[PDB]
């Protein structure tokens, strides 16, 4: 489209070697915006990993990562990179760039996915995002609402409340959908809308149609490390 993110192909790695995977940004500027990565073991669950800004190149990570990814981006090539070391079968999974925006500090655009797969073989301080019910079916038409509870408010220093809501369809990225509890990212249809405050928030959507089945992610980004629910998997009975 206008913007995309482009990573490097999927990787079949030995044990104890490193891999760097790139994600290279085109239709925006890509010193303006920090670049975000993410890690998705087999099912549903995001993780972040960390930000860099590439206009510096200053970098942040979420503890359990700290030691084990490296961040790096080439500005002259608009391209973000991670390297990741001393890979074990633990390490294999989907892993994601996406750009965070400073307005919405939302995940607005995502990369397509690396797989990495890692083998020998020849071919209580973190804030929790409780979501519920952790699967939705449901009939085609059918009014569905998803719940997330943070335990603790999501209000920010500036009154804003960085509570954003994910659809991630089957064999894709997750994409934005509703920004700062409620307010709707472009393209996004009028059947979805998102409430709540402090610790609790809803996403309703008014009439389910194909387009909207996959797994729902809340994430907040009001305090760091960044986190996000555990997915509720909305499909057809
Ligand atoms: O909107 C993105 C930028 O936000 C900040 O900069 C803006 O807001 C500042 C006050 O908080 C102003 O002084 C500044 O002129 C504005 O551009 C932030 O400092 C920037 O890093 C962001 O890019
Ligand atoms: O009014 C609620 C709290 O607002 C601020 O703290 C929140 O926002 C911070 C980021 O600006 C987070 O790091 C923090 O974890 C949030 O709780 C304010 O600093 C707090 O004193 C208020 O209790
Ligand atoms: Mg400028």
């Amino acid at each position: 489209m206008e913007i995309q993110l482009q990573q490097s192909g999927p990787e079949l790695v030995k044990p104890g070697a490193s891999v760097k995977i790139s994600c290279k940004a085109s239709g925006y500027s890509f010193t303006d915006y920090i670049m975000l990565w993410v890690k998705q073991s087999h099912g549903k669950s995001l993780e972040w990993i960390g930000n860099i800004n590439p206009y510096y190149g200053s970098t942040s990570y979420n503890l359990k990562f700290k030691g084990k990814a490296t961040l790096t981006v080439d500005k002259s090539s608009s391209t973000a990179y991670m390297q990741l070391n001393s890979l074990t079968s633990e390490d294999s999974a989907v892993y994601y760039c996406a750009r965070k925006n400073y307005y919405g500090s939302s995940l607005d655009y995502w990369g397509q996915g690396t797989t990495l797969t890692v083998s020998s073989a020849k071919t209580g301080s973190d804030v929790v995002m409780t979501q519920t019910p952790f699967s939705l079916p449901v009939s085609l038409g059918d009014q569905a609402s998803i719940s997330c509870r943070s335990s603790q408010s999501l209000v920010h220093s500036n009154g804003n409340t960085y509570l954003h809501w994910y659809l991630q369809k089957p064999g894709q990225s997750p994409k934005l959908l509703i920004y700062k509890v409620s307010n709707r990212f472009s393209g996004v249809p009028d059947r979805f809308s998102g409430s709540g405050s402090g610790t609790d928030f809803t996403l309703k959507i008014s009439r389910v149609e194909a387009e909207d089945l996959g797994v729902y992610f809340c994430s907040q980004s009001t305090h760091v490390p960044y986190t996000f629910g555990g997915g509720t998997k909305l499909e057809i009975k």
